[PDB]
């Protein structure tokens, strides 16, 4: 099981990256930054994930899905403004 | 006590990215106003008066009407709570 941290930046109005593999079965810590200067949110429905972060701050998340398949990652305020991304789980 | 269904006067107010139109609204204190939140942006947004109590979410392309009454005269603090660093704030002046 890997030590690796895994960061995803927010910013105006979107992620980076916005494609992000994590394994299936594991627990994976990710790293939220938001550089941006709005609030942002990581939502990821169907992983039972809604995490908002504050402009110039950062939280870490624990995620350990189990279940392959690419699930929809979306920012709750720019989905429209396309802040939207993809994880895979494999 | 009866009047007319919708007696208070209606002030709209547009919610855009990013940006109150207008910014700055005066409501009369100890009286009832209306205000209708228009959010014609992109982006989901907030109509919050911290010291007033208020906090309104509207989705994008939606509206929301709030009616406030307000005690006390001053200068209140309108933001959205997603994008006041991006100078999205007003001023509501009760008086
Ligand atoms: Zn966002
Ligand atoms: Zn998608
Ligand atoms: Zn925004
Ligand atoms: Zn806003
Ligand atoms: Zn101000």
């Amino acid at each position: 099981a890997s030590a690796k941290v895994i960061e995803v930046e927010l910013n105006d109005d979107y992620f980076n990256p916005n494609v992000i593999t994590i394994p299936i079965n594991e627990s994976t810590t990710l790293l939220l930054k938001n550089k941006g200067k709005s609030e942002h949110t990581f939502t990821i429905k169907k992983l039972g994930i809604d995490v908002v972060v504050e402009s110039g701050k950062e939280k870490n998340i624990t995620v350990k899905p189990k279940s392959a398949g690419t699930y929809e990652l979306i920012c709750r305020y720019h989905l429209l403004k396309g802040m939207e991304g993809k994880v895979i789980v494999k």
